[PDB]
């Protein structure tokens, strides 16, 4: 009945069993659930944390410049509320790491983002195994499943952004669940404001400090064969706080073939990976035979 | 073997039998035809001409004024050739005309617009008849088919564009066929750049002038339980002249139901026409359980 | 040493001397000042606010399927927190409404819209009259300079905004003086989040319901010869309240000419009201020969 | 009366003479002029050709198929038409070069375009010598003033556009004189469709082969106090050729005092170059002190 929040220490030692029996009901019940004592130092998230903060503050700062300026071509005086106060960007790590080439980080900044996204890999993989083992899977079977052909695909969304102005604006807003493999979410302060649909209604994910907040996609569900479902949520930006995100995706390469772990036996379909990806986007009826196809299937 | 070109007043008269069976062979063997002498004034033709022209140059002046001052901005100069001669928009007319309500045409466009779109109607609903005529159904059955509950939809998107830098810039470049009813377009000088796909190579429409070019679409395929096929396209903007389109859509409407005509009967699927769109935005699949029985279909 | 607020209605009773003081020594101390009991019924404001918020939420809505959709596109997820909540439009009133063909409003909107327009109007000019006379000009004196040839210029925009994520982003935030004329701002709730500068230091505008925030622009502080100085301020978002902003403004016509009262009389410049803002918008100097000029001046 | 059209390499020769009178002469009556034989190998202009077209291919071809995807989205077929064929991006090159850090370069790219960026300084300072000689000045002396603290600023802006729709729409466009330095630009084919005013009238100028165009800024007119005038020009797309412009600007640093060489001694401004563009960028006077300064002068 509470949403788990899981002491992952707790796997090297006498309270392994029941640790892990949390993390299985995580997984059949809830689909997500919030890591501490996970492994990643206090002070290298804290560092993160600063470090994408400042750069926040600096694209900011460089963004008003523009705003008051372009404004003044329309013969208009731009204020601090026209802001814009939302910044994304993407960084890849794996098979090839971008990290070297996206624009306007500071050195500093690029190593320190490196060194994360091995940490979370590393705690990534260690999940899965987890997994494998709740399941009955041998170790490594989920990281070989995502592996395809040159590795699966890892890369870490990083967002700064204001709160939302009032939550009857969020009212009538569809949420999703995700299309990828496993997902851990690192963020600032207290409140989340990340949020489970289970059993028709929503369900706050618990404020903590230095968690780590871990779902299950889509992919994870076809390989178990449903016996792992990935469960639909959002996320609404508090006045209360919380106003950075560092999300990151572990899902299966381009390549890959998904499909339910014979073991683990309606049946889910099989499938490359890449595949779901652009019946996701779009791009798989941008011709008419699809198109027909389809609507008979209907 | 030559491209249907296709005398309309000829159906009034003792040719009409032979121009019948022209109508017929472009739909059953080209999908395109190019109408002259088709009952729009040349006269009312050259002043929507001249008319989309002047507010293309008004826009184009205005254009190069707002990048000269945000060039300025970036410490920039702005070139000529720094201009995006590329332009278009869209006007409804059916169910309803929101051409009164359209941002900065002159009033004396948006009438000239209106009466434009009001003969071009009147002209789709005549092709229908005399396709109706030769696929042995009722008068009005097409126009009917379209009708759905508040009517067909119809549009007009009025382009104005540059000339193709090279043609193998166009080397690689996806074609298709289009989506909806039948579409009727009007473009300026002689050389169209308007090509089809027949039996594996490209066929240049052939140069008119006061042309109609007509085409039909995917849904007119299905009604005819592919006796019509839609054919695929495309459109380059020739050095040689076409600098401007109009293309105006008779579509069905939102709500209709299409489905292969009985009478004339594998089978085409049934199916209402906002959800043929609706798979062709990409919105039939943001959620997971239509993609998991999408990739068990394949 | 408190910052004016201002019960408008006692300038018909035994009180107007006194607030026809505070009137004169907001003008003269402080560049702003808010109104209370000013004219406008709390029935009328409180009518534009609601569908103001009607009409943003709306428009959030929209913007979030686009968002999803476009998101979708590059293989991504789109959060709430991928949100772009400030949104922002102008409705002109004098010398032409534009209001009837602004995209996107209600009808009972945009009538509302023309009534708050015309009442506003109407306490601006009265504003400028009781300026007239505390500084011994005629009646009818500004109206008149602000006149030109075709009338001044009056428009409102409009503004919703979520909060600033957090108040060191501002910390190094450029703030203006109001070019224009006579400026009267319409906020939601409680707190604007509107601050002043004044002796070095920010003072914020003393939170009021139902108030309108007066402010004096340049062209006030030429023609009273520097005796009314226009006043440094910005506006930053509160979590507090106040995601919502109407500014109208009232300025001289583009042709007017501007200069110090005779009476009223370094001396200030004359010059024509729209030399003053080509000046604003950067273009009066994208010829060399003003360039040369100007770094001959410094 | 005719267009200079100079062999640089005739000032090592017993013609030297001759050409320094034809450059003297450009720089004192044309503003401009076209370089022949200056020592940048036809070979590799014709690498930066090939290389640059190759990557202007490979960028439309991507953005043709974003436009196809986000034109589904709104229910709308994109056509070739649709296209943006303009496509302009910079590299930096002193005093720091940037081109190791821009956006989807192939490497062998990269070192193409900094070996010719190396070519194309040495080759301006050449220019900028044989100026001072000509002047009466000392070598070095204009790359000395251009130096500031860091060094000059020079970079190249690279330009691929389609043909002017029509030379009508250009009619009512307005030209200017470059801010900066010394200009030299480098097209394909043989017609570049640039243009200069002389004596009030339009010279193109004249078609060559592996040519570099030359051109004197704003900065050097100052620094002759008048005797080098900056001339008024314009760029128009030929559908007769030139579908690529790589311009590289050789300006003062942006610390360095620009003032008229005493020997060349009304007077002209003296001034710090970033003042000059920052008054061209429009940011000298987003405060009203300054403004009300400039109506004064006025
Ligand atoms: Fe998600
Ligand atoms: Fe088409
Ligand atoms: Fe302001
Ligand atoms: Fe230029």
């Amino acid at each position: 009945e509470n949403f788990p929040i899981i002491s992952l220490d707790k796997v090297n030692g006498v309270e392994r069993a029941a640790t892990m029996e949390m993390i299985k009901d995580a997984c059949e019940n809830w689909g997500f659930f919030e890591l501490v004592n996970h492994g990643i130092p206090r002070e290298v998230m804290d560092t993160v944390e600063k470090m994408t903060k400042g750069h926040y503050k600096k694209c900011m700062e460089q963004r008003f410049k523009e705003l008051v300026a372009s404004k003044a071509l329309e013969g208009v005086q731009a204020e601090v509320t026209d802001m814009d106060w939302e910044s994304t960007f993407f960084l890849k790590h794996l098979p090839i790491s971008n990290i070297s080439e996206v624009p306007d980080l500071d050195e500093e900044y690029r190593e320190v983002m490196r060194d994360f996204a091995k940490r979370l890999e590393k705690l990534a993989e260690e999940l899965l195994d987890l997994l494998c083992e709740n399941l009955g899977l041998e170790k490594g079977y989920l990281k070989n499943a995502f592996y395809g052909s040159k590795g699966p695909n890892f890369g870490t969304k990083v967002s700064n952004y204001p709160p939302c102005p009032k939550p009857d604006l969020i009212k009538g807003l569809r949420a999703h669940t995700d299309a990828g493999g496993i997902i851990l979410l690192f963020q600032d302060d207290k409140v989340s404001g990340l949020q489970l649909l289970k059993d028709g209604q929503w369900i706050d994910v618990p404020p903590m400090r230095h968690s780590i907040v871990v779902n299950l996609g889509d992919q994870l569900e076809v390989i178990t064969n449903g016996k792992y479902k990935s469960v639909m949520h959002r996320v609404i930006a508090q006045k209360d706080g919380a106003r950075m995100s560092l999300a990151s995706f572990y899902n299966p390469g381009s390549d890959a073939v998904i499909y339910p772990a014979p073991a683990l036996v309606q049946v889910y379909p099989k499938f490359v990976f890449d595949d779901y990806m652009k019946l996701y986007a779009g791009l798989k009826f941008q011709a008419k035979e699809p198109r027909f196809e389809a609507m008979k299937a209907m």
